[PDB]
This record gives C-alpha cells, structure tokens and sequence, in this order.
C-alpha cells in the first residue's frame, strides 16, 4: 500500500489520508457492542452534537488535510445514546452540513451503517449554533453537549464564541459534556472569559502521535498547533499519554482519547446519563 | 465521453459534472483579451468579493452537486480590474474559506493561472462579511461588491442578511454592484426588507437552461428553485431569455448572462470604474 497521500480533486492542493494509513486506522466494521439499556430515558432531553462545518484543515506546508467529524467517534455514542433513549440534533458554526471524514466510514457495518441512513438528515441539515444558545435557559431539553472529534473539530471550534456559550451553559445548569480525540480542543473557545472548566480531566488524542502521521502520509503535513498543550496552558489535566481506548470521568465531564475509545465512551455516557434522569 | 455524473468521493452522495458535460462547457483556456488601462486607478479602493463558503449545492433527488464558485467569472473580472488599479478583499458569510469549481478551472491559461496563483491566499483566507459590514460607513474603501457566479452563489447568499447589509450599503453609496450568471441570486437577500434594487435590469443565466443540465450529467438532479424567477417577484428585470455572452449596465449595476459574459463583464466594469473615479 502506498504512503503517498491521495488528491482529493474536489479542492486545490488537499488531500486524504495515504492508502498505508488507511489500512492502519479504518476498518469497514466498527467495535460497537454492549447496547443493552433494558430500562431507557422516556424524556425528551437530547445531545446537542456541535459538528465540523469544514472539511479542509491547512497543514504546515500550504496544503490541505482533507479531514471532517471521525465517523466512529461521532456514530458510536450516539447510538448508545439513542438506545438509552436520548435523541440528538446537530449544530455547526455556520449552520452549513456537517463534514464527515466519509474514508473512516464502516461501511461494512450492519448496524451503524443503517444507523447513519436514518439520521444523515439531522447531520446534514444542522441548525446554526449560535441560534441553539440564543434560546438556551435552564429549562432546554438538552442533556449533553457531544464535540465528535476527528480533525474537523480543530476547525473553527477553538476559537468560537458561539462554543464557548453553549459550554458554559451546560456546565451551570449541571449537563454532561462528552468529547473525544481531537474534540476536546473546542474547550479552547473558554480561553477568553472565566473557564469554568479549569481543574478538570479529561482523556484526549495524544499531540505527540499527531507528529508521527505526516511520515506516513495520512496527513499530508504537519499541524501548526497542538491542543493538548494548549488545554494544559487553560488549566485542565490530561490523565493520558498514549492511545488505548481509555475513557475518563470527571464530575459530568466524559471523554475518550481515540476513535478506539468511541463505544467505550458510548457505554459510559449511556450509564452515567439513565443514573442522573432516572427516576 | 460519459454523461454519468462523477462522483465525488469526499462527500455522501456527491458528484461532479460528467465527463460529456465538462467538454462541453469547460475549457483549459480562457478568453481573456482586452486588458488594455493605459492610465489605472492609483487609490486605495478595492473590489469586495462574497464568495462561496458551501461547495454541496442539494439537488431535487437528494444528490449533491459538487459545485462552488465559476472560477473563469470570478478571475476574468478581477483579472481586468486590478489591472486597472482595483485591488480584491474575498468575503463569504461563514469565513471559511472560498470553495471553486476547481473542474472548471482554466488549468492551461497562461494568464489567468498565475493571477490565482498570486491571489488564491485572499480566497483561501477570506473575511467573515458579518465583520466587513459593521465596519462600513460613508467611507470605506470599497469601490465595488462583486458576486461571482457558479452555482455556489446559489447556497446562503439568497438568504443572507449579512448579504442584504452590504447590498444596502453599496446602493446608498453609490457604489458599483457587480455579479454575473447566478450570482445575482445574492440580491434575493433583499427579499425581505425595502428592496433597493426594485426597478433595476440585469443580466442572468437563464432558469431555462438549468432545466436541460441534469440531463446530460453536468448536475446529478435539478434545482429545486429557480432564481431568475424569484428575482422578477422582487421587481427586477432580466433582459435575456437566452444565453450569448451578453452584458448590461443599469446606472451602477453590471452585470453579465454566463461565463461567456466574464471577459466583457470585466472590460465594462473597469472602464465604468475608472471613469467615475477619474479624475
Ligand atoms: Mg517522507
Ligand atoms: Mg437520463
């Protein structure tokens, strides 16, 4: 398999990850299991995804990584999420369709696959975000935030405005926040005001495996800055080092650190999510 | 040549234009000709472009068109106004950044080529229009608001109110408006407030022939509006039923019907501007 990484026509000077790196980090059926929620949420609170409106991450060198939402990561907790009975709708920045990275996509799997047919509309379709926070109070049918990693979320995110509303609303009116890989990095859009997630932990994508991928082309430079380290700068722990699929609980705060950790995080977002509604 | 639409990979359900309609209505050459300002512009005033943020353009059938902005109308003009001494600043309503019909793309176009190549960073790296328009006044140095066409005009900027803002401002300033093609689609932005263009007659491409596109692959489905006819509802009249090339100029308003419009478009808009900034 080649390392080179492939053109993506559609725009000038990006492209997708190499053939070598995609049969290292894709597979056409994902690890979801253990969706068994015998007694779910019958409410109609439902997570808020804050998705990737942009699909072209610019690289170190002038060219564009064509990236988007990680699949796995986004579909995989929601669909432990919906099975506990917790819907989702989707907001962007711009209000424009969510970008999916569609080269990670299991398109093999006889469960997510049908999953993403169903609600490819609400991905599609987003609202804007900036209209959700407009209307948010402390009565908002929102149960969580969900930020889906992949390197789409480093778009835009980090610097929202928009982001950093919706955060400090879940956060003072005592609503989950999940997040994994790269999606913690929209917690950067708090680095203006109070952060009322300063002290807290979490698991995150590793910068330094994001140093070792341009070598074999699945992206085709490098970043030009790396959140992990900035996070740390706005007073919050990452617990890991390294990429195992571990997921992490902080008070309401749960994350993963890699499309590894996606039915993990899935799991533990379920669990932790029939506890507090239930009743 | 094949008339199936071509798919684009990064995208759900997305295609290119088929490889029969591309050699029919792309070329690797452009006709510029004509760029003759023997005595340009020395000021500071530039063209302010709204560009296209959304490359997907939805079809009646649920396909995308893998569309954008025209690259041929939106260099040709710009080609013969810096020329002339007008500098270009790209805006588009999210900020991020331009999308083209890189398919469409003069590649062999020994001019047109490196002027992009010199500019593509402007489009790349465009302003947010929000953030332009609350900063104009009396003013400011824009001396025209231009609106390529290409079927990306077609996304978000008939809804726009930053859209609606900057229109608003030109007129009242006397400024120039310039689009051509579907990129007087943009002016439907007005549709909901006092309508500063009610009366004006303009160039278009024609509803007509975006009825006999999806025919031959060059769209997977077709529109499912039509702005030319929602532009005569708004008190606008569109001079041309057909598609020739032609330009018209009524009062500060220049505009032309296609892509083959674009190199007069350019000629009339610098020979107008210079005349009204002479001097
Ligand atoms: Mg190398
Ligand atoms: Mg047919």
């Amino acid at each position: 398999t080649s390392k080179n990484p492939q053109v993506d026509i559609a725009e000038d000077n990006a492209f997708f990850p190499s053939e070598y790196s995609l049969s290292q980090y894709t597979s056409p059926v994902s690890d979801l299991d253990g969706v068994d929620y015998p007694k779910p949420y019958r409410g109609k609170h439902k997570i808020l995804v804050i998705a990737a409106d942009e699909r072209y991450l610019p690289t170190d060198n002038g060219k564009l990584f064509s990236t988007g939402n990680h699949p796995i990561e986004t579909l995989l907790p929601l669909y432990h999420l919906h099975a506990a009975g917790f819907e989702f709708e989707v907001a962007t920045i711009s209000g424009l369709m969510t970008k999916f990275e569609y080269w990670a996509m299991p398109h093999k799997d006889e469960k997510v696959m049908p999953f993403f047919e169903q609600h490819k509309s609400l991905f599609r379709n987003p609202k804007k975000l900036a209209d959700v926070v407009a209307s948010l109070n402390a009565d908002s049918e929102y149960a969580a935030i969900f930020v889906p990693g992949g390197h789409g979320a480093l778009i835009g995110l980090p610097e929202s405005q928009d982001v950093a509303a919706a955060l400090q609303w879940a956060i003072k009116n005592d609503r989950f926040v999940i997040s994994l890989c790269h999606g913690p990095a929209a917690f950067l859009a708090l680095r203006h005001g109070d952060n009322p997630l300063n002290g807290y932990s979490i698991c995150a994508f590793p910068d330094a495996a994001d140093k070792q991928t341009p070598e074999i082309g699945y992206m085709p430079g490098h970043l030009t800055w790396y959140f992990g380290e900035e996070l740390k700068k706005m007073g919050m722990n990452i617990i890991n080092d390294d990429i195992t699929g571990r997921v992490h609980k902080d008070r309401k705060l749960l994350t993963g650190d890699s499309p590894f950790a996606a039915n993990a995080l899935g799991k533990l977002a379920a669990q932790e999510m029939l506890a507090a509604y239930a009743g």
